[PDB]
């Protein structure tokens, strides 16, 4: 076909292949920062008057800053 | 035939190519401006009080200034 033809499906494929290309990048991207907590150590501690509290050790398990809904 | 006709045929022929290969030549310049958008980074935002936000980062491939309809 006419050259204008392969610039027109050129320019087009090229647009979309980028498009395409740069999704796959950012998909990857985004999958990387798939995050979680874990635990190290854990010991419920309790005082004479009753009063408890937890003394646990966090590590957060890939690159973000999880958040913690209910314990 | 004579030089009157190869005149006249000159004239309308050559008015004619000159039309036609400029022609080519603009539909070379707006195939040429075929453009398109694509995206390099997108992580989504949230803020402790509800507000969201998305801090994308575009790139026009292409000659052109891309306009946005929707997201």
């Amino acid at each position: 076909m006419t050259s204008l033809e392969i610039a027109i499906i050129v320019a087009i494929v090229l647009v979309i292949a980028i498009a395409v290309g740069w999704y796959l990048y950012t998909t990857f991207a985004a999958a990387g920062q798939q995050t979680g907590l874990t635990a190290t150590k854990a010991t419920i501690y309790v005082t004479k008057d009753g009063n408890v509290y937890l003394n646990v050790t966090l590590v957060p398990q890939g690159a973000a800053q999880v958040a913690i809904s209910s314990i």
